């Protein structure tokens, strides 16, 4: 049954929070949570973060799992020139990356796959995006630019083209379950002996922006949580993570009589399709259940003999319980025993890797067969209520626990594995350990002992040696599998670099002499290199009793096929060694600087100004612009009251405050300015245009004429502004003004008079019939004084447009203004009354703060229908970034009738 | 036993260019017709984006293609889905969607019957190169918030598991041009290893998005000459792009024999190789091509001698061709000494390389030609490729229809008579090669089955009443050209048609009362009649006409349970022996649009937003400030301009007749003089040598009174502030205009008239070529069609002929084309050379009084005459005039400037001053 059971003979990947596999085993077996923010480096997440799908062109996406240097690739070492790594998908780059770091773990150089097997091997992975082509396309849509991206099947066969691979190579996408798809046929190509090893894989990346809004409208990861939860608080989703992971697989009966490193055995696997059932993405559990038990079947394995399973583990509501489902049905009708079985994933740890969730599983449960312990399965202490444990075979691991051999005989352990495809296709896979052979150091004398490294670029040999010196200071293995894995297991390259010696004292002090740049060999050892890239040798003093002198000799004079073997009466059972340190060179489309439209779309990008889109101007004097009102572009702006959709009047406040600067005037200066409307709009739905005619009245003074428009009506005239610069010049403020400010501040700061949460605050808008999100929707608490009121706002950290840089008086802050006036309104027996704006004299603007602001409303007077009163917006440190002196508000016919004459405000 | 190693195709379908069903690909095949065509309109203007080489980034060089039709309709009732949903999908999934039902259903396999039969344990698996449909939800959100589109690859083979209830393997496989290929073979392994019971395997490769083809032509392996693949033929510069969807039903051979499926051939042998170790990622090893075939051939027990056609890759690149038919002779040499015994062709001659479903195509062709037992023409080979030496190979390219024979040998003294057989091959640029052998079955003799002649019912359904006519229609028409018998067709409609929500039911002994039964229903008419007897329930209007209580009857319960909608209904009990499946006409699905887009967009790729973030293309931007006078400011980028720039001796070059071209936009830029013909004069101050300096362009533009306008132009480098260029007037012309002076027109209609006889001096146009090269002139990419002049005794005449592909096809207010403007800068220096000034420099210092009439369709004539000379300034009159010789563009003055060895260079007794 040999011939039926596959051994992995390597493994390899880039994970989040790890700089090699053993660093991502730290990580695991300590709990450690390896989600982060979305990196400052790749884009700003806050420029398209928004907290719910409603807005289209933003990501709900609140974080995930990120590799590091997702940009950089060693287009040398590939023997590629560089522009051609510039427009290849990284996907391609770093799984040619992962892939060397496979195959050298495994103990193969490309020349030894030669040797071995001329070549026979196949390579086989999948991955749910690719989305490198974007920054071509996008570039096309400006000018005419060079495409970018590969294809998907260009990842495998790349690999297969640099080590020059006869096997199959296969792109096989099956969703979330597709490298251990990859895995699955992988195992029956080589049970079936159509090529001799596989590589096998996945990949999941995120280095577009875009990636992370297709994922957020595919509605299946959490608008909440920054974890997954396996097992535990279900989610109403996942959460998405990076990783690149790969396997190399062979046939057991061959990886014995290779003497592979051999990490675990793969005794069985299977894979369905969830078939008839409502909805593409619900699962079935009778249908995961039967690739179970077709695994155990296969791997002819009781389900008591099983006490790990890698679930799935995806941290949704309503997958994971159908999934614990899906494994008690697998396990109950062998057995009744109850909670013998751990339960974990990987996804707690790094997130949902989507295609590479399987390999990553893998690794994960590989690793654990390694130490013989059992990973935490963290963000489960408390486990989904909707699960009940008890009743199960299962128990989700809170601490890292010895993994012992179970007794029912005494079993080996064996684990199973799970992976689960949206669209339906399910992967079970049962995998065990092997034991290390007894004989595993070899044979070979001491005096052919020698220690050999090869690197591309001389500028890495000393990183290369130094991140070997200090693997070796703490590494167990024998002497002789180290040097046979150097001379067996590592692409042999142009500088080299040979060390003998048969000590590990004298292996560090001759290392350390090379990295610090001399090379002089001490008497516990001899240095001989060939540097092909200098031309520098230090040659090898040969000798006729030697059989390990013109072995050498060849390797220093650059020969790729060299017998090692015949040095050892016995060969070494094969050992990882430490990944190559590869060269970090950026190659990428863009400039680092570069933000794609995603980022900043052309609704927002192609306006002077959000609410002035062009010039028009003619010959004529006057300078003229002109606005598509589109509701959708301008989500900033336009929210919900009783009668229609609105736009705060002191957005025009703005829009005066950025002419000046749009007529090349008042340079750096900070202004003045009078706006007075001669018309009210209730309802901006059918505002189909805007237009503003800009005059020069003097050298200190611009005049703003604006008007709107709707589908089939002449232009109707909205409103009229004034532009000054200011100065020194203006007058203190009065003295009256302030002592009321401070006066109401002290009260919201030690909340006494009349005083509204929040949440009081927004019903009364709320019963008012206004309705502000996505964007204007934070409100703040309320004071009512004596002398006038204060509420407070905090802009929104989200916002729509983040690239407009000349909103002064920004949109939050004047809806924030008509919330405050609608309050005062009914503060005075108006609970329904219109805020309609006249007239608002003598505004200057500083900066909307970007943390909470207070606005104050003091100085309240009511004559005949108008409602005047003085306005100021504080920040949190007290610092007047706005001031008003005065606003005016008309009255309708029923405000009139029905305001309080009486309060004290008024009086 | 050994039948359990082979894999039967019992089931075929796709769409393919030109053809509207599987049967009409065949008549194409079989006639030699060339299926290939223009881009399609419907799509996009190819003229638009096309460009003759690789040179320009952002065109394609993509001649023509071959295309389906209706890639953009898609029957989302049938598939239970939401329109909206339908919208954003890619037609990958929702086509491929369609053709599994067709293939489902040419095999004679209802989803109810796939689970009964097997519990839905049947295997998808397909792959494609192409899945382009997100740029549209991408270009979209370049602009504002809005919905992404397409749909992930593993969601096409996913989607038809979901909708036909699948348990088996639903994969994607991408091996570039072998997927489909690769797809057939992994479908056969999962076969033959019993790990499902049935595979649908397939590929597609489609070109709805125009970036598609830009990306193509950026990878560098279409031909930029040829409208064809010419396998195996001469003109092999690089392959031809196609479009198709096809897929394949397998199962393995025993079970297919034992159901008594339709079997149109037996897979016996299939391998696949990576090139490996190799100079190049896209370079083939022909030994690793040979070693695929060789163990394919091995797998099957057959003798190369046995193989009687070959479906080659056949793509028709110089290299690719010779080494295919190399890889294949070293496939057969060493077991056979015979020469041109053995056909070889390509399906990708007639309907071009379908990339992903390059292989399903080619098996496609080949299981057609085992129906008919016929090798059809491979086209486009009529001159065979000059690098293979045919002669020396088992080979021939088959130029018209022929009887296949099989084969015989006497092979080691014995007489062996060998079935039709043919070796499969697919190739993908990056590696992996496919090659399989696949060998005809004969037909059961008794296929027909038994059953009694009363017990004949012919059942039909469709989703939609509104489709039901001509769903009745297609059948009809298939059935007077069918002699199948009629248990068969009763049966195949049992057992293989999905069963739908409006059921029909006709029961009837004969094709005669068949025939008269189908033609009632189709007109509306369902009553029964002696001979025929109509049943329905129609569960959308909820019509019925239901059958009446037999106790006796064995058709009665069974028809009553179908018609009343139940799934189950054991239709093979009233047969004393089951009918082989047949292939029926497919089903007619509803052709609704589901597009993200309306009809009429054009993607930014068209039309780039350097085009049309412009307000004219040397006039990007209104930058005008509360002082009088509007000011536009424009980025001087060439390669933004280059309908525009050109090089000469001193360096690039722009025309100084494009600045009277931004004059004749400004009047409309001002909201000026709207419909009047205009008037144009301006003065250059400043000659640009080298226009690589420049960065930028700045133009006021300023009402002089009610009449008239004046524009000044600027220029800018780096560094440097703005230097002055120019001023135009610009004045609309009134109907007081005198017509133009007779002697100006009598030289014109003299000069024309030489010119179309041919009169006098002529240069042809390779002379005027090498008169503007010798001068240090290169005017690629847009604006190098040079024409010939025709030079007489007072002025000359040179031809332009304005390529029908420009960089901008986006800007609709130019009026004197920067071609023309050109154009007028070559015949202006054909005139100093004519002079005698070979190396002249064209600098116009002055253009008096010039009034664009109309913009030339197409060709035109530039005349040049009243030459004169005064001091160091050469003066001429021009006109413009089309093909109709109506006078397009006139121009009272030129004003030319000459350096002062210029001016003593001149010959001043030349006629043309004289």
């Amino acid at each position: 049954e040999l011939a039926n059971y596959i051994a992995v003979i390597g493994l390899g990947g880039y994970y989040p929070g790890a700089d090699s596999i053993d660093e991502l085993w730290q990580n695991l077996a300590n709990g450690v949570d390896c989600m982060s923010d979305f990196p400052a480096d790749r884009w700003d997440h806050s420029k398209i973060y928004y907290k719910n799908r409603k807005v289209l062109g933003k990501t709900t996406c609140i974080n995930g799992s990120f590799i590091k240097d997702v940009d950089k690739f060693d287009y040398s070492y590939f023997k590629m020139p560089k522009v051609y790594a510039d427009h290849m998908s990284p996907e391609v780059r770093l799984f040619l990356q992962v892939a060397v770091h496979t195959f050298e773990d495994a103990g193969y150089s490309k020349e030894t796959l030669l040797s071995r097997y001329n070549g026979d091997v196949g390579v086989l992975l999948g991955t749910m995006s690719n989305d490198y082509h974007y920054y071509g396309f996008e570039s096309n849509v400006f000018r005419g630019s060079m495409a970018s991206g590969s294809g998907m099947a260009t990842i495998p066969m790349t690999v297969s083209y640099f080590y020059g691979l006869t096997g199959p190579s296969l792109f096989i996408d099956t969703m979330c379950s597709s490298s251990s798809t990859c895995i699955h046929t992988a195992c029956q190509m080589l049970k079936h002996d159509e090529t001799k090893m596989v590589l096998a894989g996945g990949l999941n990346l995120m280095y577009h922006p875009y990636t992370t809004v297709n994922t957020s409208q595919g509605n299946f990861t959490s608008i909440t949580s920054e974890s997954v939860n396996s097992y535990g608080v279900g989610a109403d989703g996942t959460v998405i993570g990076e990783g690149i992971g790969a396997v190399l697989l062979k046939r057991l009966d061959r990886a014995i009589a290779d003497r592979d490193q051999i990490y675990g055995v793969i005794k069985g696997s299977a894979m369905t399709n969830a078939g008839e059932r409502n909805g593409f993405n619900v699962p079935n559990p009778d249908l995961q259940t039967l690739a179970i038990r077709q695994a155990m079947d296969q791997a002819k394995v009781h389900p008591s003999s099983i006490s790990y399973i890698e679930g799935h583990g995806s941290g949704t509501k309503l997958g994971d319980p159908i999934e614990v489902l899906g494994l008690n049905n697998a396990f109950r009708w062998a057995t009744d025993d109850k909670q013998f079985c751990y339960l974990g994933s990987i996804k707690s740890n790094i997130g949902h890797l989507l295609a590479a969730s399987g390999i990553a599983g893998l690794t994960k449960t590989l690793l654990q067969f390694k130490h013989k312990q059992i990973a935490p399965s963290i963000h489960s202490s408390q486990l989904n209520q909707d699960i009940d444990f008890a009743d199960t075979p299962f128990v989700v691991p809170q601490q890292l626990i010895e993994w012992r051999q179970p007794e029912r005989q005494v079993f080996p352990r064996r684990a199973g594995l799970t992976s689960i495809a949206a669209g339906g296709m399910n992967a079970h896979m049962i995998v065990e350990e092997y034991p290390e052979p007894a004989d595993s150091a070899g044979q070979i004398s001491e005096d052919q002992l020698v220690f050999v490294f090869s690197v591309h670029k001389l500028a890495l040999l000393a990183q290369n040696l130094t991140s070997f010196r200090d693997w070796l200071a703490s590494s167990e293995a024998p002497l002789a599998q180290i040097a046979y894995t150097l001379q067996v297991g590592k692409n042999n390259l142009r500088n080299r670099l040979a060390i003998r010696c048969r000590t590990r004292q004298a292996l560090s002090r001759a290392l350390n002499a090379c990295i610090d740049g001399h090379y002089q060999s001490s008497a516990d050892s001899k240095i001989f290199y060939r540097f092909q890239e200098s031309d520098a040798v230090q040659p090898l003093e040969s000798d006729l009793n030697d059989p390990l002198a013109p072995l050498l000799t060849q390797w220093l004079n650059g020969d790729s096929q060299v017998d090692w073997a015949s040095l050892y009466a016995q060969p070494p059972v094969r050992i990882s060694l430490p990944a190559y340190r590869f060269e970090k060179t950026r190659c990428w489309y863009t400039e680092e600087g570069y933000e794609s439209s995603i980022v900043n779309p052309l609704m927002f990008k192609n306006k002077l100004h959000p609410l002035v889109a062009k010039n028009c101007s003619t010959p004529q004097p006057g300078a003229i612009f002109r606005t598509d009102f589109v509701e959708d572009e301008l989500l900033d702006y336009v929210y919900s009251g009783r009668g229609g959709r609105r736009l705060s009047a002191f957005n025009f406040a703005d829009v005066a405050l950025a002419m000046p600067a749009l007529a090349s005037r008042f340079d750096g200066r900070t202004l003045s300015v009078s706006c007075a409307f001669e018309h009210y709009i209730a309802d901006w739905t059918t505002v189909t245009g805007l237009e503003y005619r800009l005059f020069e009245i003097d050298s200190e003074q611009l005049e703003l004429e604006f008007d709107f428009r709707r589908s089939g009506e002449q232009p109707t005239h909205l409103g009229f502004a004034v532009i000054n610069p200011l100065t020194s010049d203006e007058p203190p403020l009065p003295q009256q003004w302030l002592d009321d400010a401070r006066e109401l501040l002290n009260r919201q700061a030690l909340q006494a008079g009349r005083q509204l949460s929040a949440a009081e605050v927004s019903q009364r808008l709320a019963q008012a019939g206004y309705d502000f999100a996505p964007y204007l929707d934070h409100d703040g608490e309320l004071t009512i004084g004596r002398s006038g009121l204060v509420l407070k706002g905090r802009p929104p950290v989200n916002r729509h447009n983040h690239y407009a840089d000349n909103v002064q008086l920004s949109p939050y802050l004047a809806t924030t203004i008509d919330k405050a006036l609608y309050l005062l309104l009914d503060e005075l027996g108006l609970p329904q009354g219109r805020v309609i704006v006249r007239n608002i004299e003598r505004l200057c603007c500083y900066h909307t703060p970007a943390g909470g602001f207070s606005v104050v409303l003091s100085g309240i007077g009511l004559n005949d229908n108008e409602l005047s009163l003085s306005l100021l917006v504080l920040d949190e440190r007290e610092q007047i970034c706005v001031k008003l002196d005065k606003v005016s508000l008309y009255l309708g016919k029923q405000e009139v009738a029905s305001v309080d004459r009486k309060h004290s405000l008024l009086t």
